[PDB]
DNA sequence: TTTTTTTTT
DNA sequence: AAAAAAAAA
């Protein structure tokens, strides 16, 4: 939450600063987490300038060794937002954390985008209810976003729907490259008001249709790695929350399970957490954890009512 | 364990010594293992000064031929720390050695960072239990570090959790270049109190996202070689232990196994040891050795309980 | 095997001789193979003195034309040491020769250092078994040397392990320049007792991490050429044997094989022989010749048992 | 002369 | 069962 204007200090030119602004950098911490080469490659910058700049990023953000205790005390206050249902709150142990990346595993009709809606509204609850009190931006990439459902959840939690829709900064990606511009604009929007959550329904879906590899493929992974790193660039700074929804890739000639998310290893190593969603009978659905260091594997039911997620 | 102040002797200027301090050198042995050119390139140093300096490094640290017997007698006392479970102690033949580099091979959900936690606590056990009695520094590079698990292992071994967390010098890298500064600061911290273990979850992960080669690539390997050499600079001096966790790179158009760690040859040649981790059913996991001169290939189960590694 | 004291003759001053001793020269033949300029450049020497000196080197060592027959008769007695397994003895046609330089081509886990161990012990066998009866010096440069394995081979050949370890003059290089001092000390040790074999695991490995060229590079090759020439200076005098282990450099944008040893041409032209080692299934490994004038290309299996090299 | 990266259905 | 393609120091 530290604007570059604070770096408009110690002899840096304000127009040099406004050169820096155009990189999509807008906070001192973003400069602190910027690799030297990215900062060099942009034109009109001698490396010594970067010595000054990075010296200032160190000047504001400490980057040394830290006690495990202090880290624990800073871990004490992560919000971990409620999902809007109890059993998920038990699975996730209080729900999805801020400052992290999450994952929807499903085949279809698993209510993953549904959960994205309910989270999108429930971030706006007062913190006592677990909401981050943070405006929510929703990067849809299939156009499947439904305001009507947001009004339904608005009925569900008693807040006026108009207030809910006043936030929820919907955006509609098409090109794989477009998502990048949407990220830089996101970072541009982060400066003004503490947002709660980024959601992405199908970060991966564009990558199937565009990169018919291999390939390709080696380019596809090449792009995803940067995308996910940028998501870390946001999440490591402004908490809020990162949600990723993945289409599924069914194996052939496997054993006994015919699933696994597309995107290969690079997605898998990146996410702090992972989830998997099998349909039950009727509305009922089954969550099941993968790859969360915080938690033992667990599984649970939830119905998708008119209010969606519940019991 | 020999501070440069001992080299504040034989006519070397104390301010020349304090020029040397800034190189990240802080021990006489580090000077002894310093190549001539690195010592020259830093400003304010005539080569004759380096003749004096190196003459003193020889003056304190012997560097001649040695009997195999003597080397055996010095090999007799390496701690090789317990992993916190018996079957791993059998695989590794008493567990991970001090003075060496180690490797986690996994795809995801293989509990490699898990093992990093349990080691991070178990270094603090009394030596009879195999702990090096050495403070542990943990260079995380995905932010996935969990103090809570350290408290769990603290329950597991009966030591108070607060004492465990009093050490564990967590540090949070972002830039690829940042890891270097964290290394020099590490070497700076080595002087004060004998540490047990360096851990790095993902030394390699930054290198994917930053160097989208080739490339690049030729620069990426160029950087990794120095990084690993520095890890040798630490490990060859202060024992403790070096742990490396590697994301995986799945082959395409191979035969029959679709794995191999990224980083290419340069990582592979460097490590004294190597490990590989396939998930079993349930919590159970399978370790399997690569590239350990000390040991025949072997493999074994272990569950990841609430206490993590065990049976 | 001719000490400089024999040159303490024909009017040369004994203190001039003891000036010469400091050059790392310790044998008359070394003086005979010394280029005029190296001998001049060292201080306190007029060129006429070098006329005397070289005249004496000619006075003891003949350096004229020789019949091919005589050379054959002197080729008749080269030991070519057994490798400790039969099929390698067939490939190498009786095993590695004395008076020569050899090469390990591998990617990792190819058992090259393993073979270095078994050779290191098997030089000590009586000559009927092919051992040179020569003490062995082992210049490790990754610290990976394991006395335990030497004890294992000692079990393998029935000689007491303590006697084996009584030799095996282990030495631990770090700097690229350090290897040079280790060479001059080696030559200093050659005078006292006929050694069998020099081994070097990774002559090349330091050169990657230190010279991140190009460069550099032009300096790197500049150093390697001298290093290899010195290895010839030893090998051309005292037989014994020279073994070189090379890390691998995988090509990009090649055809169909993604290998070749680092060090470029200068290593390649130097070695009398060359070997290449592909892993087989299980312990089994595959040797394959390069660049041996003596031999047609061939290839063969060998297992790496608890006793290492065998069948 | 140096330097491997990538899964889909 | 069966599927390529990718530089720059
Ligand atoms: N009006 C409704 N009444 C009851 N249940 C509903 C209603 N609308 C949606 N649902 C539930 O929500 C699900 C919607 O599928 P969902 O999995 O949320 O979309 P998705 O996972 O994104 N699949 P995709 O089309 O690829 O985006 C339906 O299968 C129902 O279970
Ligand atoms: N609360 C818990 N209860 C039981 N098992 C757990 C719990 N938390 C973590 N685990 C186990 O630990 C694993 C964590 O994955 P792990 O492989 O340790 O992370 P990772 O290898 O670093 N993958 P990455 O996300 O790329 O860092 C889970 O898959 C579970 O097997
Ligand atoms: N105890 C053991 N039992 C069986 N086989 C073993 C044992 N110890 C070592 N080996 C074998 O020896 C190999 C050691 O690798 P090796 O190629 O000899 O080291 P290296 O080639 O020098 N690689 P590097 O680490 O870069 O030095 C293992 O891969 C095994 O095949």
């Amino acid at each position: 939450p530290q604007p570059i204007s604070r770096l408009e200090q110690c002899g840096i030119n304000a127009n040099d600063v406004k050169k820096l602004e155009e990189a999509g950098f807008h906070t001192v911490e973003a400069v602190a987490y910027a690799p030297k080469k990215e900062l060099i490659n942009i034109k009109g910058i001698s490396e010594a300038k970067a010595d000054k700049i990075l010296a200032e990023a160190a000047k504001l953000v400490p980057m040394g060794f830290t006690t495990a205790t202090e880290f624990h005390q800073r871990r004490s206050e992560i919000i971990q937002i409620t999902t809007g249902s109890k059993e998920l709150d038990k699975l996730l142990q209080g729900g999805i954390e801020t400052g992290s990346i999450t994952e929807m595993f499903g085949e279809f009709r698993t209510g993953k985008t549904q959960i994205c809606h309910t989270l999108a509204v429930t971030c706006q609850l007062p913190i006592d209810r677990g909401g981050g009190e943070g405006k929510a931006m929703y990067i849809d990439t299939e156009g499947t976003f439904r305001p009507e459902r947001l009004l339904a959840v608005a009925e569900r939690y008693g807040l006026s729907g108009s207030d809910v829709l006043d936030n929820v900064a919907y955006a509609r990606a098409f090109n794989t490259d477009h998502q990048t511009q949407l990220l830089y604009q996101a970072s541009a929007m982060m400066v003004e008001s503490r947002y709660a959550l980024l959601i992405v329904d199908s970060a991966t879906a564009l990558y199937r249709t565009d990169y018919s590899g291999r390939g390709e493929l080696s380019a596809r992974q090449m792009h995803l790695a940067r995308f996910l790193r940028m998501l870390l660039r946001l999440a490591d700074e402004f908490g809020v929350a990162v949600v990723i929804t993945n289409q599924v890739v069914a194996q052939v000639d496997g054993a006994a399970d015919p699933k696994k998310p597309i995107g290969g290893n690079i997605i898998a190593h990146a996410s702090t957490t992972r989830l998997y969603l099998r349909k039950g009978r009727g509305e009922t659905r089954i969550c099941q954890i993968y790859d969360s260091p915080c938690l033992p594997e667990a599984e649970a039911m939830f119905a998708i009512n008119a209010d969606g997620v519940g019991d």
